[PDB]
């Protein structure tokens, strides 16, 4: 009679919360999806071992189309777990899945886990200063999306920080690097000429959040555009005017150049 | 020989990540603070039991004024952990404590935990649509804080949602409720008369996120301002222009007025 939406966390199989692990262990069936995002620091096998249950993986179609035929039927007479990377209902559309559960007469509960939305606090950037978020998507064919450029403009205009999710082809396990995102943004700048993103723009890169050894770097596009930030996933941030405290953290912790203490404050 | 910033989670001792627990179990000394947020579903004892270590609780003054005198000295010869509610670097100034660690020659690591900042995803409001965040602070003496009113205005104009952290006076066991936040906002409205927060404003309340049965409610201020949302902690959200899919969830899951289903395009 119960369906548990359980967050897997940021990076590896230890990023799930104790609550989520123990509940997953007591469930009769455990499902998981890896199409909204991936757990770059672990594997299905490792996660299976930790939980001590076989995990049935579901595709985007299995969920978006046949969630009530695959998952809900079992949740009617058993305790079922549905695992997803990060924090459940975060940057996803699983929210409506709770409505599907309701109409099928199934109870559902959410077991939270860290999300990059909050994890980016490790960059030293104050959380309240973040504005609207966006995703940088790969252009393809005759399609060149640029709305993320406008989000940065509107945020920075109000002194707010912009969290930019980088394109990911989950099924193919292909990551867009921060380097690629920067190249894309410069190209967009060249087309819109808004003065939003240039070689002089200060950016922050967070790689492998959740890992004990994440890469946290800050500097101007001209110097970071070709830097190696390590293995994905990469997250790009375009800070607005930093607070003194923010800049100091970037310099002391993210190796930012002293120059930001006077140019970006 | 290192210092661990470990988040404890939203509600109870089990909201810590498995990563955080295993690491905390092997530390020589464990410190903590419980003034930045309220974990309404656990106690110091339970946390101590789970981690299997005695925990020395610090006050805001101990941290802000003497962190390098109390904690850092031990971290020079031992493995030390500093525990906090939710995520240690979200809506706190703890980030700066990493700079102090550096100067003391102490390497520090951060272990994330579920945060209210991402847990709001359970309201059904899309996380990317949130703008600048703010805190509703208790007025003290002749001093009546009001900036949070302008944050709402700026966000709403942009059709963005506004997350409002509520005040907390831990040493006095005072936890601002959504009801008090609302009362204060109506007062600010009467003064600034910007038409930002009135009896007809649609709001969302999330209480005790992290527990299995949090209170999730959406509705007009006139109807919710005197509603009982249960024990603290609470957060208040003033949504921007709602997406049809956000409205549906608010209605089906948060008991919102069915009329919000009719969005004015
Ligand atoms: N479990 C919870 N449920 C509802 N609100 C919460 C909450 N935990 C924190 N809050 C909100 O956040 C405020 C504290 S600010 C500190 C947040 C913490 N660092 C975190 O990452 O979660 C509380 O006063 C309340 O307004
Ligand atoms: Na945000």
């Amino acid at each position: 009679m119960v369906l548990y939406f359980i967050g897997l966390g940021l990076y590896d199989e230890r990023d799930i919360t104790v609550k989520g692990l123990e509940i997953a262990k007591k469930c009769d069936y455990v499902f998981a999806e890896f199409y909204t995002s991936l757990m770059a620091g672990t594997t299905l096998g490792r996660i299976q071992k930790l939980i001590g249950k076989e995990i049935r993986v579901l595709s985007r179609e299995d969920v978006e189309l046949n969630f009530e035929n695959i998952v809900l039927p079992l949740a009617k007479e058993n305790d079922v777990a549905f695992l997803t990377p990060g924090d459940p209902l975060v940057a996803t559309t699983h929210a409506e899945l709770r409505i599907r559960a309701k109409r099928a007469g199934v109870e559902s509960y959410v077991i939270h886990a860290p999300s990059i939305y909050s994890a980016v606090g490790i960059t030293g950037l104050m959380i309240y200063k973040f504005g609207k978020s966006a995703t940088v998507a790969y252009p393809e064919g005759n399609w060149f999306p640029t709305s993320y450029y406008d989000v940065i403009k509107e945020n920075a205009e109000r002194g707010l920080h912009t969290l930019l999710f980088l394109d990911i082809k989950a099924e193919k396990r292909m990551y867009m690097t921060a380097n690629e995102a920067m190249e894309l943004l410069l190209k967009v700048e060249d087309m819109k000429k808004g003065g939003v993103f240039t070689d002089d723009t200060l950016v922050v890169v967070l790689a492998r959040a959740g890992s004990l050894n994440p890469t946290i770097r800050a500097g101007y596009v001209k110097d970071l555009i070709r830097e190696d930030f390590g293995d994905p996933p990469h997250i790009l941030i375009v800070p607005g005017k930093l607070h003194i405290v923010e800049a100091e953290y970037l310099v002391e912790i993210a190796g930012a150049p002293r120059e930001i203490l006077r140019v970006n404050v």
